[PDB]
């Protein structure tokens, strides 16, 4: 049969299948080749990706994301205590372990992460099989480097809940290693920087004659393209009331319409230097109308672009390694368009470029079908 690669990320997951000799990234039923990992459970019904993520804003309880920052973890971890504080769906003790409550049809519910990540894989399963006309029971999927065996097992036991076969766990450094195709031969020391939508990985990683190793990993649990996000929408809500009486908080649809309009300003602002943030009726009889510069962008967020450098010293510091004993520099997640964060890094390895793709959100994905291809033969 065949075996597909799923990215199963923190806000989004991807799916990839190796076919006549190609990784071919698939589209969702929306059109789009990264799927929201979000599950609402409203009114009866069960959404899955964008639809999820559209109920966020009116059912923020019952709407359910950020999952794979609990699975596999206890409840008292300081990492989980923490998660509770900033999500809004309510999280329970069942024996030790986190598990989500929700309502469906006024009725008390309640999952283990794993339940809900098998949603996740599920609609990636189901892209798959109408893709290729065929029942999908065996994957590829990746995980964080830092995941133990228990935060592993959980994510093969959302497999199995989703009939999936996970026929290998492959690290996210490994996987973008084999999409950027990084010779395979001698020994090559490799920096992955790993910057998405809700946090923030760099891995050393060792090839050795085939053999991948990650000699070293940190990161920042809470450091992504949203953080970039809320400070846009800081500052602007601020400008509004400033000329207008209006505190756009007191609105969460006006919020939720800015904040698209934010994300769209700052993804063009990977390539001009100034773009329009347009909304019309924002509330009803007041528009909002905004120009944002690239400079005033970095200016928002210069302080958490420089706190992506920590992680990257204190993986030098574990390996013991020299900046110089690095020999390729590798980026991964939408968020490395960002050209600041691009220009810091080459300062920071005193002059050396980076590698960066053309799809940094779909490397992860391609290289976990690359390994299904590779395990297939
Ligand atoms: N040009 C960009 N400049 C800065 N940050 C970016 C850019 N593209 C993405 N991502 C790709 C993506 C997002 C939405 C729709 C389609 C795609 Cl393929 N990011 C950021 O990467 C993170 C995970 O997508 C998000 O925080 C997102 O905002």
């Amino acid at each position: 049969g065949p075996v597909i690669g799923i990215d199963l990320g923190t806000t989004y997951s991807c799916v990839g299948v190796f076919k006549n000799g190609r990784v071919e990234i698939l589209n969702n039923e929306l059109g789009n080749r990264i799927t929201p990992s979000y599950v609402s459970f409203v009114d009866g019904e069960r959404k899955v990706g964008e639809a999820a993520k559209l109920e966020a804003t009116l059912h923020p309880t019952q709407t359910v994301f950020d999952v794979k920052r609990l699975i596999g973890r206890k409840f008292d971890d300081q990492e989980v205590v923490k998660d509770r504080s900033l999500l809004p769906y309510e999280i329970v003790n069942n024996q030790g372990k986190p598990n989500i409550k929700v309502q469906i049809k006024d009725k008390d519910t309640t999952f283990a992460p794993e339940q809900i990540s098998a949603m996740v894989l599920e609609k990636m399963k189901e892209i798959a099989q109408s893709f290729l006309g065929k029942p999908v029971k065996n994957a590829v999927v990746t995980v964080p480097a830092y995941f133990n065996d228990a935060q592993r097992q959980a994510t093969k036991d959302a497999g199995t809940i989703a009939g999936l076969n996970i026929v290998r766990i492959i690290n996210e450094p490994t996987a973008a290693a084999l999409a950027y195709g990084l010779d395979k031969k001698e020994e090559t020391s490799i920096l992955v920087y790993d910057l998405g939508g809700g946090t923030f990985d760099v891995s050393i990683l060792v090839i050795d004659n085939g053999v991948f190793e990650v000699y070293a990993t940190a990161g920042n649990t809470h450091l992504g393209g949203e953080d970039f996000d809320q400070r846009v929408m800081d500052y602007f809500i601020k400008m509004f009331k400033k000329k207008n009486n209006i505190d756009l908080r007191t609105d969460k649809r006006a919020i939720q319409k800015l904040r698209k309009e934010v994300e769209i300003a700052k993804r063009n602002l990977s390539v001009v230097h100034s773009t329009q943030i347009e909304i019309e009726d924002i509330v009803e009889g007041h528009n909002f109308s905004e120009t944002l510069t690239r400079a005033k962008f970095e200016e928002l967020n210069d302080d958490l672009f420089r706190e992506t450098l920590e992680p990257v010293k204190k993986v030098l510091d574990d390996a013991k390694y020299e900046k110089s004993k690095i020999d390729e520099i590798v980026l991964v997640g939408g968020s490395t368009r960002i050209p600041k964060i691009q220009q810091i890094i080459k300062e920071f390895f005193n002059g050396k470029e980076p590698n960066r793709g053309i799809n940094p959100d779909e490397a992860v994905a391609y290289g976990a079908a690359i390994q299904a291809g590779i395990i297939l033969g």
